RNA sequence: AAAAAAAAA
């Protein structure tokens, strides 16, 4: 028995923080072990520990909490050992003493089924094991206990008195079984929290009167057409240009449109031509209102959750083929060496020549026997883009990017077959440079028009703090070094890490470096200056995100900032007032991560039921190792699984982790001869409910 | 918030 220390006065709190004696930040527990914890704050280089149930003080991650800093005689290095909820039962470091602003929302669990007696009628007191891996046990009370036994729960926490060693929940709906996946599709946006639900006919009744029948006007001075659009008359008629759109197989939602004509003086006339979503979307009406408060759209395995209804997205919006479009073009002259002579933007109407998939572009691109006028075109811009790509590379830009997983259904529409790991075609370069090319060209430009209130996008620098664990495995297992000189400095040291005989490895230490990264962050101008606009990862002074407003709040905002800076309509005072630019932001930011978030826990929950099904063995990269087990990739699949200790050795007393080798050497099951298993070492695995080292 | 860069979804 023990009781957790009181919570300071919050009179003793206030007075500590003005005494500069207590600090104030947000906890973020760790990943692999949930009785240990963090807070960053700007003073100290690194962030500081907060070891142990005691010093966390009932804290759960994400807390607004406030610490002190330890005597230190009582400063500690990080845990060597992995431990969630369900498994339990030297740095600056720091104590919880009280929770500012706390996280509880609705939480998704499960029932520990040895809590829980099955064929008990009466009420029992069972344990509740959070989703969230970061967080503790649960106890709820409850007559249903064996009838919610293995489904997917939402609780409530109620409290964690001091008196108490886990906090205190009550049941408060059920989402089905554990194995459903309309459950856990549920349960995933729920974590999330993703409003899901049907857009309201109040939002519906702002779509225009037509409905699918809604067509773009014949001709643009049209006296009916200009009598309900009077803008209309600013709309640029570019319906001659050979456009274009290049994207993922069987995609509806095209935001984005290409040409490249020619010029008469040898230059280059390259359009980006993008979804009009503000045209439809206007400020102040409910539509609007719910498109900015969902931020975003989500992309689930089995799932899409529109930001937008979709007669907007996938129709209207969408820069179809074959059919009239407004869209908001950018148009620049290019020297063949893809300078930019001029640049120009205007609001117009388009008619997409063909949509293209990636790989049908790149063949009909590589197919020498096609010589017609939009395949030029194409291969003008291949060319433009390689010579674009090449000077952002110069300029010092990283380019972190892997392959990534698409699964594939089999009978059922939520049922798994096979996983593939996307292969990178030349046209999804193509379409990148010049994506990258118009957020460039407007960031410059509403920046221009706006200076305070610029919807923005920066991205700080890593400090070294972030590469020291990663520099350290390098160094120790291979030799190795990422370099932070600079962001190019960074780039090729990157690509120079190589293994000979191994060309995954590099992608490995790619992989690993992408996560040592700063979150890039939107803003508005107004909020810091020049110098800071800085956008790290891409090596660009100023940028922010335009070319996709039917999937992304912030490009709606940059939409109707330039349709401000080229006189076309006025900005609304709601994208000029900085207490209103500055939520936006905050939210935007907030729904942009859960939905990074959800994505990658919907293909780590469908691949882990592809490898479930799976019996044969796998070629793993190690890379993480523990005191109880290693955390392993498996690049087949995209996804990483630990192997405890109680399935690497019989005889776990022997197991011994060498942390400054990142090293853990163990007596296998079958043997009495000890093994060593390194940090990047290539292992052979196989599932056999669990994953198991060969 | 020091809570994973970029592009298309
Ligand atoms: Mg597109
Ligand atoms: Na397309």
């Amino acid at each position: 028995d023990f009781t957790f220390p009181e919570y300071y006065s919050t009179a003793r709190v206030m007075g500590g923080l003005k005494n500069g004696v207590l600090y104030q930040g947000n906890i973020q527990i760790s990943e692999y072990n949930f009785l240990e914890g963090s807070v960053s704050l700007p003073r100290f280089s690194k962030p500081v520990l907060i070891v142990g149930q005691k010093n966390l003080n009932r804290a759960f991650n994400g807390d607004q909490v406030i610490v002190e800093l330890l005597p230190q005689s009582e400063w500690k290095a990080p845990s060597s050992i992995v431990l969630d909820s369900e498994h339990f039962d030297i740095q600056p470091t720091a104590k919880v003493v009280y929770i500012q602003r706390r996280s509880w929302r609705q939480y998704v669990g499960q029932l520990a089924p040895s809590s829980v007696d099955p064929q008990s009628s009466s009420t029992q007191n069972v344990f509740v094991i959070l989703m969230d891996k970061c967080l503790p046990k649960v106890r709820i009370r409850t007559r249903r206990a064996a009838e919610l036994l293995d489904k997917r729960i939402v609780i409530s926490i109620d409290s964690w008195p001091t008196t108490h060693k886990y906090p205190l929940g009550h049941f408060v709906r059920d989402l089905g079984t554990i194995e459903s996946a309309q459950a856990e599709t549920e349960a995933l946006l729920l974590e999330h929290d993703v409003e899901y639900r049907p857009f309201s006919k109040k939002v519906l009744e702002c779509l225009p009167a037509e409905g699918h029948d809604w067509k773009a006007p014949t001709k643009l001075d049209d006296p009916e057409a200009v009598s309900k659009d009077p803008l209309l008359t600013k709309r640029k008629d570019l319906r001659d240009k050979l456009i274009c759109s290049i994207d993922p197989p069987g995609c509806v939602d095209i935001n984005d449109a290409l040409h490249a004509k020619k010029l008469p003086n040898g230059n280059w006339e390259v359009g980006v031509h993008i979804a009009d979503v503000t045209h439809f979307v206007k400020p102040g009406t409910a539509l609007d209102a719910e498109g900015a408060a969902r931020g975003t759209s989500v992309y689930l395995v089995d799932k899409r959750i529109d930001m937008l209804p979709m007669l907007l997205g996938t129709d209207l919006c969408s820069l179809k083929p074959y059919v009239d479009r407004f869209a908001f073009s950018v148009i620049w002259e290019l020297d063949d060496s893809a300078n930019i002579v001029n640049v120009n933007f205007m609001k117009s109407v388009i008619r997409s020549r063909e949509a293209f998939s990636y790989e049908q572009a790149q063949l009909r691109i590589d197919d020498k026997t096609q010589n017609d006028e939009l395949t030029m075109g194409m291969r003008a811009l291949l060319k433009l883009s390689v010579k674009l790509k090449q000077k952002r590379l110069e300029a010092g830009a990283l380019n972190l990017a892997s392959p990534e997983v698409k699964v594939h259904m089999d009978s059922e529409t939520s049922d798994p077959n096979e996983v593939e790991i996307k292969k990178l075609l030349a046209t999804n370069s193509l379409v990148e440079e010049f994506m990258l090319l118009a957020n460039i060209s407007v960031a410059r430009k509403i920046y221009d028009a706006f200076p305070q209130t610029a919807m923005l996008r920066r991205h700080a620098a890593p400090p070294s703090t972030n590469f020291e664990i990663l520099n350290e495995m390098l160094n120790t297992r291979k030799n190795m070094s990422i370099s932070l000189e600079s962001s190019k400095a960074l780039a090729d040291s990157l690509d120079r890490c190589v293994d000979p005989e191994d060309p995954y490895f590099n992608t490995l230490v790619r992989i690993m470096s992408t996560r040592c990264m700063m979150a890039a962050q939107y803003f508005y101008s107004g909020a810091y200056s020049y110098p800071d606009f800085r956008h790290y990862g891409l090596a660009v002074d100023i940028y922010t995100h335009f070319t996709s407003p039917i999937r992304r709040y912030c490009d709606v905002v940059a939409h109707r900032q330039l349709a401000g800076a080229i006189g076309y309509e006025p900005l609304s005072l709601t994208h000029r007032d900085k207490n209103k630019m500055d939520m936006i932001c905050r939210n935007i930011n907030r729904k942009h991560r859960n939905a990074q978030f959800a994505g990658r826990a919907s293909i780590e929950y469908y691949v882990g039921q592809v490898m479930r099904n799976n019996e044969s063995t796998e070629t793993g990269y190690v890379i993480k190792v523990f005191n109880n087990g290693i955390v392993v990739l498996v690049p087949k699949f995209g996804v990483e699984g630990l192997i405890r200790l109680d399935n690497l050795t019989e005889d776990p007393n022997s197991a011994a982790f060498d942390e400054v080798e990142y090293k853990l050497t163990f007596v296998p099951t079958n043997s009495d001869k000890p093994r060593d298993v390194y940090v990047f070492d290539k292992v052979e695995v196989q599932v056999r409910k669990r994953k198991a080292e060969l």
